C-alpha cells in the first residue's frame, strides 16, 4: 500500500507537468469539452458553464472534429465486419482439412463477436477516445457488465487517469480518479467491493481510486494486480487477473513521455495566433465599419431629438471652437489581417487532412486541378492511419473476449483450461486476427487476380481443356474461396470435393469409351 | 419521501446552473421554441409573447432546423423499416431449422412493431427531441394509453426536467414537473392515481411531481421506482417496474455534467457577434442610406410645403449664418463589415453541416468545385450520425415493447413469465436488434458480393457446371436469404430444399443411365 | 516579422501628442456616436499611424 501511494504520487506529478499544454490544446480544439478546465474538475463542482465565448476561429475545432470522425469511419465502419477471427499457428497450414474445420468455427465466433459489439455503446466510446488521441492521448475503459449489457465501454477523460511507463514508453501502472462518488454506486460498478467496512449511508459521496499494475515477478494470469480503494486508503477490493479493464491510444509520442503528441497539438500556437487576429478584427470594427464621429463635444448634434428620416434636417453645430464634426478617421490595413488569417487557415486544414480546396469563397479549379487535389489529401490520409490498427484495436478486441468469458462463462466452456487462456488471448496461437478496413482493401484479391492472370495466358497458348486441364480443381476451389474471406459453410468440403472429381473422371471415361477411345 | 425531497433539491440546483447558458443558446438557435423563457414557465403565464424581434441573422435558426431535420431522416426515415427484430442468441447459429423458424416470427414482429409505430406521434416527438440534442440534451417520454391509442410519445422541454447521475455519466433519477394540471386530467394522465383523496372539484389546478429514480437494492424487476404526487407532498401514485417512461439523449459529454452539449451550443457565440453586426448595420443604415442633411437649423426649408416632383423648385435657407447646409456627412466602412459577417456565417454553416456552397449570392465555380465540397460535407455528416443510433433508439424500442404489452397484454400471451421479460427486454438473449439506414446500407451485400465474386472466379478458371457443382446450393440459398434480409416465408424450408436437391440427383441418375453413362 | 508588423499595421492604431487625446473609459463604439476627441495637441494633430513595407514584398519571397 505504501508503494501504491508512492507510485501513485510519481504518475501525478507527470499530469501536473502535463496541465498547462493540455488544457491550452485543448480549449482551442475542443473548448467545449475540454476535460482539463477548472484544474480538472470540469463540469463536476459548476456545471452549465461557458467555455468558448473566446474561441472566435473555428477552423481547427471544425477540422479537428471530422478528422475524429474520418478515423473513426476508416478504421471501425459501423455495420461492417471490420475484423476477421481466424485460425492459429496450431492448426496447421490453412487449406488442409484440420484448419478448414477451425476455419468454419471461427466464423462463426466473428459474426457472434461482432453481434455482442454492434449492440453496445463501443463506437460511441471509441469516437469520443479518438478525439482525445488527436490531442495527446486516448483511453477507453472496458468493464464487465451482466447478461443483458454483456461489455461496457467508455472514453476515460486524460485529466483524471496518471500513468506509470516502462522503459519502451509502453504503460504498465494506470491510476484513475473518481470523484464524489455514491456508496450505492460502487456496488454496481464493483460487484464484489466491500462497501459495509466503511459504514456509511447509500447517498454518501466518496472519492474512489482505482488503481492497477503490472507484477512482473508474478505468472500469467496474475500478471495485473488491480485494487479499488478510497482516498483515505480504504481498500474496497483487491484482485489478480491476466489483463486490465484499460487501452491506451497515441498516435505519435516524444521519447521519455508516456502520452503522447497528435496533429492537433501541433496546431494550436496557429490557432492561438488566429484567434488573436480574429479578435482585434472585431474590437476594431465596433469603431471603423460604424459610422462615428469626431468632434469637440458630443453635444454637437441632439441623440435624443435625432430624427433618422429620409429628407431630414439634423441641426449640428458643425464648428466648435477650433475643430469642425468630421468622420472618426480611417486606420489600419484590413486587407493585410485577412491575408495572414486566410494563409494561417489552410496550414492547419492541410495539417488535419481538412477541407482539400479551400474554403467556400475558394477560386475556381476545374476537374485537374479539384480531382489531383482532392486525391492528394485522400492519398496522404490512408498513410497515416493503417499503422495505428494493431496498436489501437488488437488490445480492444482480447479485452472484449475477456470480459465476455466472464460475464458469459458457458460460451468458452466444455474447452481445457490451458487452451482457454491462449484461445481468449488473441496472439495468432489459437486465434488470430485479419482487419478488413477500406484502406487495407483484401490481401486476398492480389492472389486471385494473379491466378485469374496466369489461367488468361494459358488459355491463349495452349486453349481452355487444356489450361483447365492443368489445374488441381481441389487446391484452386479451397484457396480461391479462403483468398474471397468466403464463408466454409457455402462450399464442399475436401473430401467431398475430391469424390466429386473422382465421379467426373469415370464420366469422361464412359463417354470417351462410347466413342471408341480409351483414356 | 424525505430522501425525495433531497435529491430533487439537488437535481433542480443542477438545473439552475445551466438556466443561463440554456436560455442563450436556445435564444439564438430556436428563439421562437424557448422552454428556458419567463424562468422556465415559458407559456404557460403569458402566451403569445414576442421573441424573435432581437434575432437579425438567421443562420444559426435555419441551419439547426435543418440538421435536426435531416438526422431525422437519415436515422429513422418514416415509411420505412428502418429497424428489424432477430433472434436472440438463445436460438443458436443462424441458418438451422431451428433458427429460421424463429427469424420468421421476428419478421412478423417486425412488421406489426411498425404498424402501431406508423399510426403514432412517434416522429413527431422525435424530430423535436432532435433540436433539443443539438443544443443540450432530449428527453422522449414514452407512456401507456388506450387500445386506441397504445403508444403516447412526447418531447419533454428540457427546462421542466430534472436529472441526478451515477458515476458514469447515465441517468438514475428524473424529476418532472407539471404546471397547473386540472384534477380531470389527472386520470386520464395516470388511470390509476388516487384522485378522489383530495377532495377537490374536477376543475381546480394543481401542481404534480412526477419522480422516477433506480432502486440499486432491488431486482430486476422492480428496479426503477416512479412515484406520481402533488407539490404539498400528496402521494398519488407508487410503483416499481423494470423500465421507467423517459429516454434521455446526448450528442456529447462535458465530463462531470449530465446534460450534454451539441453543435448549435458550440456556434451561439458566433451567432451574438453577427447579430451585435447586423443591428449596427440597420442602425447605421437609417442615417447613412437615407438622405439626410445637416444645417444650423430644420428650418432651411419648409417641411409643410416641401414638394417633390420633378422641375420643382424647393425654397432653401442655403446658408444659416457660417454654416451652409450639406448632405449628413458619410462615414465608416460598411464593406468591413459585410466581410466579418459573411466569414462568421460560414463557420455557422461548417459547423452545423449545411449549405456546403454558401449563400444563394455566393461566388460560383466550376462543376467539379462543387461536386466535391459537396461530398465532403455530406460524408462528414454521415460520419457523427451512426454513432448514435444505439444510445438514442435502442432505449426507445425497448419501451415501446414494454407499453405494448402492458396496454394489449394479448400480444405476449401464452408465454413463460421468465422468457416473455427476457422477450420484452430486448437485448440480445431472446430478441435481438439490427438497424438499416441510409446511413450503413446492409452489411449483408458485402457477404453476397463475396460469395459472387467467388463464384465468377471459380466459373472462369474451372467453367460453370464445375463452379456450381462445388457449392452446397441449401447453405448458399439459406446464407443468400439472410444476407438480403428476405422474407423467409418466401423461399422453402431447408428439409424441403434438401428433399428437392435429392429428388434433382435421382433425375441426373436416370437421364445418365439412358445415354450409358452410371454414377 | 508579419506578425509583429501585423500587429501595428494592420490594426487601425494613432499617432499623437498623447494618449490623452481621447477618454479610452468613455470611448463609446456605436453608430451615430460622437467621442470628444483632442483633435490637435500643440503643433501635431491626431493621425493614423503612418502605413510603412511593402507587404506583397515579403509575400512574394515566402
Amino acid at each position: 500500500v505504501n508503494r501504491l501511494c508512492r507510485m501513485r504520487n510519481d504518475a501525478k506529478s507527470d499530469l501536473d507537468m502535463w496541465r498547462s499544454i493540455l488544457q491550452t490544446a485543448y480549449h482551442y480544439a475542443m473548448p467545449d469539452y475540454n476535460p482539463f478546465e477548472n484544474y480538472g474538475l470540469a463540469g463536476f463542482l459548476t456545471p452549465g458553464q461557458q467555455y468558448n465565448a473566446d474561441i472566435y476561429d473555428l477552423t481547427l475545432p471544425i477540422a479537428h472534429k471530422r478528422l475524429a470522425d474520418k478515423m473513426l469511419m476508416n478504421m471501425v465502419p459501423q455495420g461492417q465486419q471490420w475484423v476477421k477471427f481466424t485460425p492459429g499457428d496450431e492448426f496447421g497450414e490453412p487449406g488442409t482439412p484440420l484448419y478448414q474445420r477451425a476455419l468454419d468455427a471461427t466464423q462463426r465466433m466473428t459474426d457472434h463477436f461482432f453481434k455482442i459489439i454492434d449492440r453496445s455503446n463501443f463506437y460511441l466510446a471509441v469516437g469520443e477516445s479518438l478525439q482525445d488521441v488527436l490531442i495527446s492521448t486516448g483511453i477507453i475503459a472496458i468493464n464487465e457488465g451482466n447478461r443483458k449489457r454483456p461489455v461496457r465501454y467508455e472514453a476515460v477523460p486524460p485529466a483524471q487517469v496518471m500513468f506509470q511507463g516502462d522503459a519502451e514508453g509502453q504503460v504498465d501502472a494506470i491510476f484513475r480518479d473518481w470523484y464524489q462518488v455514491r456508496i450505492e454506486n460502487i456496488k454496481s460498478m464493483w460487484p464484489k467491493a466491500e462497501v459495509a467496512k466503511l459504514n456509511k449511508k447509500p447517498e454518501d459521496k466518496v472519492d474512489i481510486w482505482e488503481c492497477a499494475w503490472i507484477d512482473y515477478e508474478a505468472p500469467e494470469k496474475e500478471r495485473y494486480q488491480y485494487v479499488v480503494m478510497t482516498s483515505s486508503k480504504d481498500v474496497l477490493l483487491e484482485q489478480s487477473n491476466s489483463s486490465w479493464p484499460w487501452v491506451v491510444y497515441r498516435m505519435r509520442r516524444l521519447t521519455g513521455e508516456i502520452r503522447g503528441r497528435g496533429p492537433s497539438l501541433s496546431a494550436y500556437p496557429t490557432a492561438a495566433t488566429i484567434n488573436q487576429a480574429l479578435e482585434d478584427e472585431l474590437v476594431a470594427a465596433a469603431f471603423q465599419a460604424n459610422p462615428m464621429y469626431m468632434a469637440a463635444s458630443d453635444s454637437a448634434f441632439n441623440q435624443q431629438t435625432f430624427t433618422p428620416r429620409p429628407g431630414s434636417i439634423v441641426p449640428v453645430q458643425m464648428v466648435q471652437g477650433e475643430w469642425p464634426i468630421k468622420p472618426f478617421e480611417q486606420s489600419g490595413n484590413i486587407q493585410f489581417n485577412a491575408l495572414l488569417v486566410n494563409d494561417f487557415r489552410q496550414q492547419i486544414n492541410e495539417l488535419l487532412y481538412a477541407f482539400p480546396l479551400g474554403a467556400v469563397n475558394s477560386p475556381t479549379r476545374t476537374a485537374t486541378e479539384a480531382e489531383i487535389r482532392y486525391t492528394e489529401n485522400l492519398e496522404s490520409f490512408s498513410a497515416m492511419v493503417p499503422r495505428l490498427q494493431n496498436e489501437f484495436f488488437i488490445p480492444v478486441i482480447q479485452r472484449t473476449l475477456w470480459v465476455i468469458n466472464k460475464v458469459l462463462p458457458e460460451t468458452f466452456a466444455n474447452i481445457p483450461d490451458d487452451i482457454r487462456n491462449k484461445m481468449i488471448s488473441v496472439d495468432g496461437q489459437i486465434l488470430g486476427l485479419s482487419f478488413d478496413t477500406p484502406l487495407m482493401t483484401a490481401k486476398g484479391q492480389v492472389k486471385t487476380a494473379a491466378l485469374l492472370g496466369f489461367y488468361q495466358a494459358a488459355a491463349s497458348l495452349l486453349g481452355p481443356e487444356a489450361a483447365t486441364a492443368s489445374l488441381d480443381p481441389v487446391e484452386v476451389l479451397t484457396n480461391l474461396a479462403d483468398n474471397q474471406g468466403i464463408d466454409v459453410r457455402n462450399i464442399k468440403t475436401r473430401e467431398e470435393l475430391e469424390q466429386l472429381l473422382q465421379a467426373a473422371g469415370q464420366i469422361a471415361q464412359q463417354e470417351a469409351a462410347q466413342q471408341g477411345v480409351i483414356i
